[PDB]
């Protein structure tokens, strides 16, 4: 059977998972679930993932409960032998390990401050904390891509997929403007078809985010191209 | 080229990676670094890893940077065939998502909870906030354990590893009367040869802890 995907668009690692299947041409099911309404709290998709996560995989009987495995399995299962996912084995720990980084890290410091914006409102949020964690995974990043033309080398794999949503994201907010090698990789990945999969998930990422936190993100931050 | 491993055996994710070096007989050259004592954010390791985390891995040109892509690559390197690391695509899978889960659930809220400690002191912090967390996850844990002895199936894999650590780190805090699987799981584990890695870290955690924490663990 066909991979079924339960999903929220908003969430930057689904997105990142719609990117991928975007760029396979992967056929998959879509079951939405709205996290700001807590249906990932219902009893049947409690009884599924008991994380109460999206993104959330069923494949024929695998159960995958987290982006970062869904990106790793929809590779080796629909683009076997390709470069997403490098066959050489150090180029795949690479990636792995930038793979682990967005969800230990970025992603890790991106949920703290929008869940403290939901759980508090904007004007409760001690904003320069988290300026001053999510700058440091820009610096981070842009360490990365001094060395490297993509986050894990030299071309596109599923560390840049991983990633992109997440930095689109913490993008609403804090501007890149000291980051020269990350504006230009993000510029970059905004080129890419499979980008559109991010866009609209972003939008209603930022619809939900000024109206539930009683806010405004600045205009200025966000890079479009 | 033998494998350098940045370490501090206080963190539970640096004691999953010495399980598995015992558990393979790996030859790998030790390098402490002292995260009480902020040597992670010493220029050179920075340089090296600008995460200032360990454990860190540096294979040859390889650096790894989180303790999950450890496992993966010592198993992929030094236990192909073995069954830590299955070569099957819907366990390996499966094991994946395990340590997955770790990361992003199990030590996520672990080290919010020690974060919050260390920072504002033991009597400042929120305990009950931090024990609902945390007893989520052993309860997910326990409902992983339904029909399986280890967390991915009927054999030991990476995910065990990973997990009894940052387990025995939280249980150092919070009991696991109330949940008989992991109980029992956590039972099993410490009778692995293997497991003698993570004691010795385990107890300079809780006496870094309690002194930096003033306070004691009910353990
Ligand atoms: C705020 C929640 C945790 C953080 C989640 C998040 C975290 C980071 C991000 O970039 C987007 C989102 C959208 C859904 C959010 C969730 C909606 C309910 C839950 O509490
Ligand atoms: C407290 C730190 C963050 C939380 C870390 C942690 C988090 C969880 C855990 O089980 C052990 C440890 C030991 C080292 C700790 C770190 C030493 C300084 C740093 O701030």
């Amino acid at each position: 059977p066909k991979p079924i995907l339960y999903y929220d668009e908003r969430s930057p690692p689904v997105r990142s998972c719609l990117m991928l299947i975007k760029l396979l041409d992967i056929d998959v099911e879509l079951r939405f679930v709205n996290l700001f309404k807590g249906e990932q709290f219902q009893k049947d998709f409690l009884a599924l993932n008991p994380q109460h996560s999206v993104p959330t995989l069923v494949h024929g009987d695998l159960v995958l409960t987290d982006s970062h495995a869904i990106l790793i399995h929809l590779a080796e299962k629909f683009d076997e032998g390709g470069s997403l996912w490098p066959q050489e084995h150090a180029e795949r720990m690479k990636v792995l390990n930038l793979l682990l980084f967005e969800c230990s890290f970025l992603f890790r410091r991106d949920s703290d401050f929008m869940s403290a914006i939901v759980r508090q409102g904007f004007a409760n949020v001690d904003v320069a904390h988290h300026e001053r964690k999510l700058t440091e995974a820009y610096i981070i990043m842009e360490r990365y891509l001094e060395n490297s033309d993509f986050m894990a080398g030299p071309q596109l794999t599923l560390a840049d997929l991983s990633i992109v949503t997440t930095l689109s994201t913490v993008n609403l907010m804090f501007p890149l403007s000291q980051f020269p090698r990350l504006r230009r990789w993000f510029t970059a990945m905004q080129q890419l078809d499979a980008y559109e999969a991010n866009c609209s998930g972003l939008e209603k990422l930022r619809q939900t985010m000024e109206s539930v936190g009683s806010f405004q993100f600045p205009s200025s931050s966000a890079v479009v191209t």
